[PDB]
C-alpha cells in the first residue's frame, strides 16, 4: 500500500539547445559533456584517483600556483566562499570585506554566520578600490582575512589585485580572492599575486557542468587553519579532512564523502582543452571577442555600466536598458525566437541592465556576433 | 604573459572502463539515467528547470511517502543531508540525542559538536537495533530537542525498525530525523504515517542515479521550529527557509539562492520516473527477493553474515565475514582484474571482518546476483586452494 505515482513523471524528459549567454551556466562542449557518460566510480577506484591528480595539475596550471592544498568542494561555487570563511575564521575573528556588489553581500553574510567581526569596505558598484583604500582600511580594522572579488558577475567590473597581498602581508592578513567569472577569461597569477585562497565555478568560464567546485589555499592559510583552538562548523568542507581524500597531505586516504565523479569527469575534460590550447590563447580570444561586443554594442547607442574600459571583467558586460524599453520583453523574445538566453540584472545591476556572458563554447567571434543580432532583431519586433 | 606551462597528463583521453559496482558504493545507473546527463546546462530561471524540479518535488513526496510541502534537494552529496537537518534545527545549546551503532552515527555526532549543540549518544552494539524501550528511556533521561536514527546502514547491514518511535518522541516534544541513504526504495518507507520529521537519502546508492544531488523533506512542525529559531543558522548554503525558496517550497517569489546542478537534477528525475514506471512496491518486492538469493548462495558457501538475524537484516547492504586466514583484497582484486566486479572491503564496525555487498540500482536483478555469487566463488578458489 502506497500513496500512488504522480501523472507528472509519464512522459519523457525534454531539455531543448540552448545558446547560453547569460554569465549563466555556458555552453559545455561535446567532449565535456561526453565524459558524463561514465561509471559512477567508487571513491578507492585507482582510475579515479588518476583523474583526481590529472585534476589537481590542471587547477595547479588554470589558478597558477604549486599549492599542493588544491582541491575541489562538491558543490556550487557558493561553497567556496563558505569553505574559505568558515575554516579560516574563528568566533571574534575579524574579517575585512571590500563590498561593491552582490557577492561581496553573500560573504558578509555568511561571515556573520560564522560568528566573526564583520568589517566592510563600501564604494560604488562601477568603480574598483584603490591600492590606497585598501590599505586604510587594512590600517584601521587590522582583519585576520581580507576579502575580495576579482570578477563580479552582477557589475561587469574587474578589481585589480597587483599588490594587495604584499600589503596583506605586511600586516599579518590573509588574501582570500573569488575568482569565479574571472578565471580563465583574464591573466590570473595565485602565488605571484600573493593570494592565500581562492575559488572558481566549473560553469562559468571553464564551459563545464555545474557541482563541482575548484578550491586552493596557501601554506600559510593551511598553518591558520592547523593553528585553530576550535574545530570548523562544517565537517563536509573541513579542508584537513577533504584535503585528506583529495591527497593534499602526507597521509593515507581516508573516506570523507563521496565525489561527485561524473561532474569530475567533465571538468577534467573542461581543463585538458584549455591546457591543449594553452592558457593564454584562451584568455586573448576570450579578450578579443569583448573587444567585438563593444564595438556592436557602441554602434547600436548603448551603454556599459562599467564606463571605463580598463576596469571592465570581459567575461561579463552589463548593457544597460535604454528609457521606454522592456527588458523581459526583449530577453523572451530572445529565447523564443533564436534560442538565446540574454540573461536580466541582479544585484547593483537588477532594473537597469542585461547581463552578456562571453563564456565556455560561447567564446568566439560568430557567437558574439549572434547575440547583437538576435539582441537588436529582439528589441525592434517587440518595440515599434 | 609568462605562465607556468601545463602538465603532460592531461595530453591524454579520459578512459573509464564498465564496472559492475555491487559494493554499497556507488550503483550502476540505467541507460536512459545516464542519457539524461547529456542535456544544456540550463539557467536557474528558465521554464524547462522549473518544471522538472517541481517533477522532481512530487516524485520525492511519492518515494519519501509525505504530503510535505518543504520537500527539496541540496547541491552535495547525500553528508549534505545529514549536516543540514543537524544544521537547521539545532541552536547552541540544544540537546540532540545520536541513536550510534555505526560509523554514521559517529559522523552526525562530530556534525553536532561542530554546530555546537548539547551531544548525548544512545550507545549499542552494530549488530542487533534499538527496542522502542532502549529510546523511550533514552528520551526520558535527557529530553531532547530532537533525536536521530540511521535507519538503514552500510556499515554494518544492519535495519532498524522505526514503527512507534515518531508517537513516542512528539510526546516529549521532541522531532524524529532520519538517514535514509542506504534504505529509501529498498525496503517500505512512509514518512508521514511513521510521524518522521526529517529525512534524506543518496541519489547513487538505492536509485541508482549519479551522487551530487541530495533529496531532503522536513513536516510542518519541524519547519515551524526552524522558524521560531531565536539565532540564525550557520551556513546559508542549506538554510532551508531561503534553499526553499528558490525551490518553490513557500508562499513567496523565488529569488536565486545557488545555482543548482541541472545535469544530475535531471538524471534524478528520470531515477524517480523508473520507479514511478514499475511501482514502489514492485520495486521494493524485488530487491528482497534478490537479498532471498543472495543469503541462499552465500549459506551455501558456508559464508556468515555480520547481523545474525535476518528480521533486522537491511537487503540492499549484505556484510559477508571473512573466513579466519583469507586475504580479503586478493579476492577483490581477482574480482576486479578477471570480471571488472566490485566486491568492496569493509567499512566503520566492519572493518577488517567483512566484505560489503550491495544490491542497488541496476545491480538489483536476480541475473546479476547470481553473477556476484560466482564471481565471488571463483575468486575464494583461484586465490585460496
Ligand atoms: C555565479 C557566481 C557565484 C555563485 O556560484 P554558484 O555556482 O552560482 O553558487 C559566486 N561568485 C561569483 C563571482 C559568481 O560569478
Ligand atoms: C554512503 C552513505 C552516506 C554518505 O553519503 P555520501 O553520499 O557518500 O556523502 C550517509 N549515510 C548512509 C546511510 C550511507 O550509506
Amino acid at each position: 500500500k502506497f500513496t500512488p505515482p504522480p501523472s507528472s513523471l509519464r512522459g519523457p524528459l525534454v531539455i531543448p539547445d540552448k545558446i547560453m549567454m547569460g554569465p549563466g551556466p555556458s555552453n559545455c562542449s561535446k567532449r565535456v559533456l561526453a565524459a558524463l557518460n561514465n561509471t559512477c566510480l567508487s571513491n578507492f577506484h585507482d582510475e579515479l584517483f588518476q583523474v583526481i591528480d590529472e585534476v589537481k595539475d590542471g587547477l595547479r596550471y588554470i589558478f597558477q600556483t604549486e599549492n599542493r592544498t588544491t582541491m575541489c568542494i562538491t558543490g556550487s561555487a557558493h561553497t567556496g566562499m563558505e569553505a574559505l570563511l568558515c575554516n579560516l575564521l574563528e568566533e571574534g575573528d575579524i574579517v575585512l570585506i571590500a563590498n561593491n556588489g552582490i557577492w561581496a553581500e553573500r560573504a558578509i553574510n555568511m561571515a556573520t554566520r560564522y560568528g566573526a567581526d564583520v568589517r566592510v569596505l563600501e564604494g560604488p558598484a562601477d568603480k574598483p578600490f584603490s591600492m590606497t583604500d585598501f590599505k586604510k582600511a587594512i590600517e584601521q580594522h587590522r582583519p585576520k582575512c581580507l576579502f575580495v572579488v576579482h570578477g563580479d558577475s552582477s557589475s561587469g567590473l574587474l578589481q585589480p589585485l597587483e599588490g594587495l597581498g604584499k600589503i596583506c602581508h605586511d600586516y599579518d592578513c590573509l588574501l582570500l580572492v573569488d575568482a569565479v567569472a574571472s578565471l580563465c577569461g583574464v591573466p590570473f597569477y595565485m602565488d605571484k599575486w600573493e593570494i592565500d585562497g581562492v575559488y572558481t565555478g566549473s560553469q562559468k568560464v571553464l564551459g563545464a557542468p555545474p557541482g563541482i567546485t575548484p578550491i586552493s589555499i596557501s601554506p600559510k592559510a593551511l598553518e591558520v587553519i592547523r593553528s585553530r583552538k576550535t574545530p570548523s562548523k562544517v565537517f563536509y568542507w573541513d579542508l584537513l579532512i577533504l584535503g585528506n581524500y583529495w591527497g593534499c597531505y602526507d597521509e593515507q586516504k581516508r573516506y570523507h564523502h563521496t565525489v561527485p565523479s561524473n561532474l569530475i569527469f567533465a571538468l577534467r575534460e573542461a581543463i585538458a582543452q584549455i591546457a591543449e590550447e594553452g592558457l593564454e590563447p584562451v584568455i586573448r580570444r576570450r579578450q578579443e571577442c569583448a573587444e567585438q561586443m563593444y564595438r556592436g554594442l557602441q554602434a547600436m547607442g548603448l551603454e556599459i555600466f562599467v564606463k571605463d574600459p580598463e576596469y571592465r571583467l570581459p567575461t561579463v558586460t552589463c548593457i544597460m536598458i535604454p528609457k521606454g524599453v522592456n527588458w523581459w520583453k526583449v530577453s523572451e523574445y530572445a529565447m523564443n525566437n533564436f534560442s538565446l538566453e540574454i540573461q536580466g540584472g541582479f544585484g547593483p545591476t537588477m532594473g537597469i541592465a542585461w547581463r552578456a556572458g562571453i563564456m565556455g563554447e560561447s567564446s568566439t567571434l560568430q557567437r558574439v556576433n549572434f547575440y547583437l543580432y538576435a539582441f537588436k532583431e529582439s528589441l525592434k519586433a517587440t518595440h515599434p
